[PDB]
């Protein structure tokens, strides 16, 4: 065998179900023979059969259908590969979901793809697009020269006693086999030739952070476009984890990103990049002991041109399905005060609270203590900064260590070794920036309002509405849900987000998932578009500036899950067609977040007045890739050219199959002559 290419194919058509033989080249025999090597190619598929291999080398006789080795894609974007000789020999499988796309703007595109098997290291390594995605290490390493039999090498399909398995149907754009081990480096910029859309936060930057999920993208009234993610360290698992809360702007209408920030953050646990492990056991486990901030939401308030952060804040160890019921506030003289227990006392003893500039009082001596609070949260006694240890995790096996490491950071008063701990509820916090980000107001928990018989009340992430016509012209409004005496609800206000006020938009008291988006009519009334446990997404409409809301209605003609997805709902200052109209983004399938669709919705007036005086015509959907491709939590917003910006995850966020994957989170373009299907 040898040293360098083995065999090398270009521009190779491939009839669904045909494959294609590479037995009759000059290299065939040394193929076939393989030790170790790589294999590196550019394909695109025009099927949409279930899984399709790219390349294979193995037995193609009777009895021996599990004697082959194949590098393989799926109609949903996954790609691997499985090495076999019976599996009383070996069977070595490695794969990674979401790694491969199929269509990107009404065409097939072209991916590249690249597998190394290096006996030296014992590992094999999957590559797509300009990113490593798995690894494998074996110690008794494996390859075609240890299959039994082998007697052919096939591109588009696997020979399984006789028949063309794994059917391909496309184009294989070149194919080239080396004998030698390329490296890491060489493979990363090999295939790193076809990408599409970009990252605005990505594995390996700033933030030390390898998983984000959750977009909120917001073009300001100056033209600069703004961006907020979760930036979701332990994996990518909803709270009661380690989560902080990343901010980006583009000054050139979205075609590159400043260097990411972190406006909300806890420092109880590091900040690092780590890879969460994907096996059956390891997927499940979650940072149990940390604080974090999770759900996005932007706002701008277009009178004054100041912006706003809002996220849910949760206490060490805390998650939405694990809030206590209360509203972490008591009332004492009549006004409401963030309560607090000494660290000493009894559990469910919150005999203190934070009162005026932060000083903490004695709510049985109304007498003020020795310690107080800054605009930070954290701690103070006597004037002097109390701190506590900073915790790592590692994996030890299947079992996730947290220590305390070394490093001193700010005792706050929503980490688990506080001397002072807040109510282990969940909060609404927000800064604001007259700046664009450059610098951020002080910690403004505003959740006051929260109702002592809920369990939580959390944002329906993405973008707030400020009201730009009518009686309210100037309100703004932040969409809100939860589990107590209503479901939907909103927080809204009149002074320029000095103040808000808690509005109840229903009386159901199930806590199901009412993330929710606000849209504004012509006349300045609203329309609420979200998120339900049923297999519809509901609309509800308010003509009183969000005070009042109607019943939900069925938003018919979108289809959805069950369990459902948030949404992004925008309005377009432009008419389309010649009227109002608004933007949604949501995935179509009615099971797994998938076929991720952008559709536009005219505005008419009924003739009719009050809430049923506008209908909502759904004229156009564009499909933005294949049916089985992911898609999930997105973000719409309309740039300073024409365009409409789309921040999205490209992957199923709710599948156990494809948690704590990297590089998900997607950021792409389109005009509203492609959106209507007019190219
Ligand atoms: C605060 C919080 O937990 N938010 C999460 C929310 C929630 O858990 C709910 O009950 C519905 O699943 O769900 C999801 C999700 O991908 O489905 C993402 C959010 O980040």
């Amino acid at each position: 065998i040898p040293e360098g290419i083995l065999m090398e194919k270009n521009n190779v058509d491939i009839a669904e179900g045909q494959g294609y033989s590479l037995d009759q080249e000059a290299g065939a025999k040394y193929v076939k023979a393989m030790t170790q090597g790589t294999i590196i190619l550019s394909y695109k598929s025009t099927s949409e059969n279930g899984i399709q291999s790219l390349f294979s080398v193995g037995n193609s006789t009777a009895g021996n259908q599990d004697r082959h080795f194949h590098i393989y894609i799926t109609n949903s974007g996954g790609i691997g590969i499985e090495l076999r000789n019976t599996d009383g020999v070996f069977n070595y499988t490695l794969d990674r979901p979401a790694s491969v796309r199929a269509l990107y703007k009404g065409e097939r595109v072209f991916n590249t793809v690249a597998l190394k098997a290096d006996a030296a290291n014992k590992q094999c390594r999957l590559f797509a697009n300009g990113e490593l995605l798995a690894t494998l290490d074996k110690d008794a390493f494996k390859f075609i020269s240890d299959i039994t039999g082998v007697d052919n090498v096939t591109l588009g399909g696997t020979k399984r006693q006789g028949k063309i398995a794994y059917p391909f149907g496309g184009t294989i754009g070149d194919i080239k086999v080396y004998s030698n081990a390329l490296s890491d480096e060489e493979l990363i910029q090999a295939t790193g030739v076809t990408t599409y859309g970009e990252n605005i936060f990505y594995a390996g930057d700033v933030t030390e952070s390898n998983y984000f999920r959750i977009p909120s993208l917001l073009t300001l009234s100056t033209g600069t476009v703004i961006s907020a993610a979760d930036a979701r360290y332990g994996g990518t698992h909803d709270s009661k984890s380690k989560i902080n809360i990343a901010f980006a702007k583009s000054t050139d209408g979205g075609n590159t990103w400043s260097e990411p920030t972190l406006p909300l953050k806890f420092d109880d646990y590091i900040a690092k990049n780590i890879d969460w492990p994907r096996d059956s056991v390891g997927k499940n486990v979650q940072i149990q002991g940390s604080a974090s901030y999770i759900d996005p939401v932007l706002l701008e308030d277009k009178l004054t041109k100041r912006i706003f952060l809002f996220a849910d804040l949760m206490p060490a160890g805390i998650g939405s399905s694990n809030a206590s019921v209360g509203s972490g506030f008591k009332e004492v003289n009549g006004k409401k005060y963030l309560k607090l227990r000494w660290h000493k006392d009894a559990g469910r003893a919150y005999d203190y609270t934070i009162r005026e500039k932060g000083v903490i009082y004695n709510d049985a001596t109304n007498q003020p203590t020795e310690f107080r609070v800054d605009g930070e949260y954290n701690l103070y006694q006597h004037d002097t900064n109390l701190t506590c240890k900073q915790y790592d995790y590692n994996f030890s096996g299947n079992n996730l260590i947290e220590s305390k490491t070394d490093v001193d950071v700010n005792m706050n008063i929503f980490y688990k070794n506080s001397v002072f701990k807040a109510f282990p509820t969940n909060y609404l916090a927000m800064r604001y920036s007259d700046d664009e980000g450059a610098s951020w107001s002080d910690l403004d928990i505003v959740s006051s309002f929260k109702p002592e018989v809920s369990k939580f009340l959390v944002v329906g992430p993405g973008i707030g509405k400020q009201i730009s016509t009518g009686e309210n012209a100037g309100r703004l409004l932040v969409p809100l849900y939860s589990k107590s005496s209503a479901e939907l609800g909103f927080m809204y206000s009149d002074d320029h987000g000095d103040n808000w006020t808690y509005v109840e938009a229903d009386n159901l008291t199930g806590g199901a998932t009412a993330e929710a988006q606000i849209v504004e009519m012509p006349d300045g009334s609203l329309k609420t578009y979200l998120r339900t446990g049923s297999n519809c997404i509901a609309e509800v409409t308010s003509i009183d500036g969000g005070e009042t809301w109607s019943d939900r209605v069925p938003l018919q003609g979108i289809s959805t899950t069950s369990y459902g997805t948030q949404l992004s709902v925008i309005n377009y200052s432009q008419p389309i067609d010649g009227k109002p109209a608004i933007i949604l983004s949501s995935p179509n399938a009615t099971n797994g977040r998938k076929n991720g669709k952008i559709w536009i919705g005219l505005v008419n007036d009924t003739g009719n007045t009050g809430i049923d005086k506008y209908s909502v015509e759904w004229k156009y959907s564009y499909a933005v890739d294949t049916p089985q491709m992911g898609y999930s939590y997105s973000c719409l917003a309309e740039l300073p050219d024409g365009q409409v910006g789309l921040l999205y995850e490209k992957y199923d966020s709710w599948s156990r199959n494809e948690l704590h994957l990297k590089d998900i989170l997607k950021f792409e373009k389109y005009s509203i002559s492609e959106l209507t299907g007019q190219a």
